[PDB]
């Protein structure tokens, strides 16, 4: 079958492997749309996790259950499902512990083109689809939905972590489709004023779209000095770090209250180490609570996103800034990610 | 100077008071509006807090500052502020426990209309004026803002000690204008379902505006049944009991899952007993946790919700149905919150 | 096989049964140590989870792996383990949720002598062995061990739902076997003042020597005057619900402080309804949370409880006043059971 | 009145200033007994808190009342009391944000030889005695009541911020002082295995009695490895961070599980970065949360742990290798404090 693939570490291109065959409690899932991430970006040609060869790239994907094995009970052939980008081993002890993120070892949770081959082929194999896949309601266009395996429970998964009160201060540093979800997320969490961080023209309109209340421009000096002043010398309660570098730990640091929490969803791919501020962290004992965890996946966490779609709490349509249609436009779309051009928040590929 | 005052339970009338005069940590705040509970009412009529004499009644006013003592240093003489319904002595060993509304008592950090004279008088004291006020912006209508003593606040509490995880379902039991900013508060913790249980045409209007997904009467026999049978027999994840009789207890619990939480804002002030239903509650090990809170109250706590007003993240101006002018209409309003119309949800009134 | 069982309500009796066969996933095991609990009486003679007919009663269990499913990975015939008396299934929304204890419904995790037979038998059947089952060190002694699958996860989930604070003064109503690990857990999250309500000499011996400072009986019926007078009228910072009928919710609600938590791991079989005092519990606005839940159980559970065994953090072999030798004791012990002598605190039987 | 203070700089001793009074709700206060602190040592010699001139140092005693304002409740001459380390302002943001900690600005709680004159005086200045002083039992022993004012509610709060699970395993890096009470503090969080980095042979010895199960020294190479061959390739639970360099902060990282806690009470100075590992803490998507406080203070805090000693929930005389008498020994146990020798873990001096 056909399949868009990392051949080694600053190759990729279309290979060809076995359609793969579902245990009794898996299926097998033919994509109807799917998106590249830069995460399939820090890995292929920076290699932040580590040397691959010939694995299927894509972790984001709505598709139709085309099989399923014998012990698979709540999905059949013709169904429509959103699929996870993390699709954990249910029966472990990180899920006793309350980690499903890291069933089996550390990230192990998120196996589509981690561990296993991602979505950019004809078919995919999902294990645990009664765990792991959930129905999409016919309302939800494809690609709104196909924010949902990652951008949306990414971008919340930063709002939840970050534990914001009620009309408390929020900084999102980046305001890439994750940082567009943080800042959702943060508005579905109660903050009061969100103060979003980035440049692009497409993204401060979608970031005020979905509640900022300021915008912050590199451009226009730097942005501890700029929020310090919009927050008269106090600061902000919470900070979620959705993209840019390593130097934006010591931003966030030096941006928080004591007594506040610093939340990472951003996947840091270069660099041996982070560096935390001593004195602005007061040295260890400023209460500045350091958070970064890798989204929720599986079927519940699917089911709810869905229904925030569904009751309109949130609408994802705007991070899509291009679609395209068909196979052949999935390494447009994955180099569109390479390169991010100005225009650009997420590229979603429609199949036929 | 001249009060609207409880003579004795059943008998209302305005009196003549002792201008009160600020400790060193205080402040005298002459109103600039208020708003008329449901609170007072239970509290003249059905004697909800036991006897009083010629105490002043309101506990809900934006106001003046018109004078402070020697040590305040935040606020002083023409200072437009929001007051909380909950005014805490903030020295004391609840406080130290992070229970300021149990600061020297069991909700003892309720004082207007309780233990001190409220607000319907020509002015009131203000207990520690820097921890226990807030400056509102010019930009917040005086309506809008006195909503947030009381309303705001308690029905925000719902929200919070409901504990809600995003996407989960809430019932919220009432829908007068506790419910209405418990259903406004569950939305912006991230609910996705949200289910309000009332009938008014008026308040029923609100809840929808304010975020119910669904809407149910018991005008239809027996609430839990309806909600089984709209959720698929499933329940519910969450239940904020914002109105009603103690009965709505024993309702919460069977409409809500193991493992779900239930959250009280209502003051049972009659003698009807507070039931747990066994079989319903797991007999007692169905991790079905009951919570009930006085809403916070203090500076930071009003600081927060104007914040929340100012950046349009609610808007309360929908809770305010009549508006009168004048100190005088004080007992209008009190009265016409006594005999509930179907058009009233809260009454305000503003002073020249 | 030989099993003891129930054989209708008010009756027990040896009978034979077809041995059990595991599935792919599960095991088959043979005690090597069990234990009658009052929940075993309750089910017979007083009909507490409904008619039963030829069900092998018990579900604490020390046990040895005699054959396990094809697809079984971290147990083999000859292991011995510890049995949690809970053994959910792990692949439900339930799960996903974080509440193991209601997998596919409410209290459904508990299936020894409820949904299956128990553990009293020549073999009992565990389903999902790599989730349920835990390694038992040779250094623990089998009757220390047999605590672990109730009796210890029970108190400790007492202590744990009442999130103790370090110092903070805990009262534990009922000193059974229950009770008394809900004084050691206590202690094991930092308690300081502990008070054990209860009388009987040996569960008081035992109470001091799990951590209890003061131990108070009631006088005729009453407790709380007691608890207030012990603290100066300021009552006790949690309370933990480990025996007793449903009238101790109102007196813990009454001995609780403002803000306070109750705990509830008590099972309560009879009547309608639990009564909250008005008064007392602020009418409903004191923050004074009502907790109660079934006891965890899965794999990580008993290997976190084990560790605290192993480490000598709790001496459970208190709570075993008789220990008989041989599985034909089972009858023995369980009659021990149902005539509670004044110097039993649990019965185990021996086999090995 | 005679003070031994920091002169300049890397300069220090013994002075004349004027005695302290009290303000209206303050007390002052003769040291009963005092202990130098490691903070002293960096405070004066690298200048870790800037520039100060004849300001007396030290924040550990337990004294006597010698006078009180006018507004003293609880208070009077002659009480014995244990006076903590952090006295804050109660009065403030941060205290409503429940930070006392950070009240007035980051670590601003902390007062005493910081931004006030310290206890290494003929007496000292307590500022609001009500909210800040505890009355010290005659039961325990001065040297013992001494460690309570920063020793045990640092190390504890290192347990407490940590989140610990019962039977979880966790790692204390550093056994000095601090580090012994976070063993003792894990301990009582109930902790399983507890794992202490250290060589001293006192401090072994001591870690030992407070619970440490296992003792690893970084003189057997790196302590990463050694951890991971402890639990067998799985790392711990919880890490806190005692003692030591910055460098500690990438080994706590590198040993603790996703999903594990960070808790850091080491002060840190000088020149050792904070690095956070980029590889070892997931990309910071790993859920290793990183949590780092200072000490809580006030009157509950320390009636809380006095009540753990009073209960022998936890025994600090053995912190205590080295007591002098006579204020003029004060000077001594200074020096003794900075040039550390091997047997050396808290020096106390008693006064008459
Ligand atoms: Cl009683
Ligand atoms: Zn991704
Ligand atoms: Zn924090
Ligand atoms: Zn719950
Ligand atoms: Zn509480
Ligand atoms: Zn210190
Ligand atoms: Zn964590």
């Amino acid at each position: 079958m056909k399949g868009f693939a990392m051949l080694s570490i600053g190759k990729v291109g279309w290979i060809e492997k076995e359609k793969p065959a579902p245990g009794p409690f898996d299926a097998i899932v033919r994509p109807l749309a799917v998106a590249p991430c830069t995460s399939d970006i820090h890995t292929v040609f920076e290699g932040a996790i580590g040397e691959r060869h010939n694995m299927i790239l894509g972790h984001e994907a709505v598709g139709e259950v085309v099989e399923v094995g014998s012990e698979v009970k709540d999905f059949k052939p013709g169904d429509r499902v959103v699929v996870p980008a993390i699709t954990p081993d249910w029966r472990t002890s990180e899920v006793q512990r309350g980690y499903h993120q890291h069933s089996g070892g550390m990230l192990a949770g998120w196996k589509f083109s981690n561990v296993k081959d991602g979505v950019f082929g004809e078919f995919f194999h999902v294990n645990d689809a009664d765990m792991n896949l959930a129905h999409l309601p016919k309302e939800i266009p494809l690609e709104a939905a196909v924010m949902i395996p990652d951008m949306m429970t990414t971008g919340f998964h930063g709002a939840e972590l970050a534990d914001i009160q009620m009309g408390s201060s929020v900084v999102v540093i980046g305001i890439g489709a994750v940082g567009l979800m943080g800042i959702a997320g943060a508005k579905l969490r109660g903050a009061g004023r969100i103060i979003g961080v980035g440049s692009r023209p497409i993204c401060v309109e979608a970031a005020k779209f979905y509640g900022a209340t300021d915008i912050l421009n590199y451009k226009n000096g730097h942005i501890v000095d700029q929020v310090m002043k919009l927050t008269n010398g106090k600061g902000v309660d919470r900070v979620i770090m959705a993209g840019g570098g390593s130097e934006t730990l010591s931003q966030a640091v030096s941006m928080v209250k004591p007594g506040g929490i610093i939340s990472n969803i951003n996947y840091h791919g270069s660099g041996d180490a982070l560096l935390i501020p001593r004195v602005e962290w007061g040295c260890g004992m400023a209460h500045k609570t350091i958070k970064g965890g890798l989204c929720p996946g599986g079927r519940l966490r699917m089911e709810r996103l869905i229904d925030l779609v569904f009751y309109k709490r949130v609408d994802p349509s705007k991070l899509v800034t291009h679609v395209f249609r068909g196979f052949d436009n999935i390494e447009k779309a994955f180099m569109l990610m390479k390169d991010k051009p100005k225009d650009l928040i997420k590229p979603v590929v429609i199949l036929a």
